[PDB]
């Protein structure tokens, strides 16, 4: 249960896709949104890159590489978020 006490919010298209993602998030002791609510809740955003917009719209929230759980996962242990940041 590394995902623990993570609310995990994906934005757009990655790979792996997005519900393969959601399904190691939760079988992982995660939780995802399908809607992003606000920073109370999301504790962090998965995406591929971002248009200005986006990066905007998602400013000082964690965005990071859906890498982050691919790795954390094969790893076993939560991976610095830090590490994946795209911003």
């Amino acid at each position: 249960k590394i995902f623990k006490n993570c609310v995990i919010y994906i934005n757009g298209y990655t790979k792996p896709g997005r519900l393969q993602l959601h399904e190691m998030i939760v079988l992982h002791g995660g939780k995802f949104l399908h809607y992003l609510s606000s920073k109370k809740t999301v504790t962090h955003i998965v995406a591929s890159n971002l248009p200005l917009k986006k990066r905007i719209e998602f400013a000082n929230y964690k965005v990071v590489s859906p890498d982050w759980i691919v790795d954390s996962v094969k790893e076993a242990r939560l991976l610095p978020w830090q590490n994946y940041s795209l911003t």
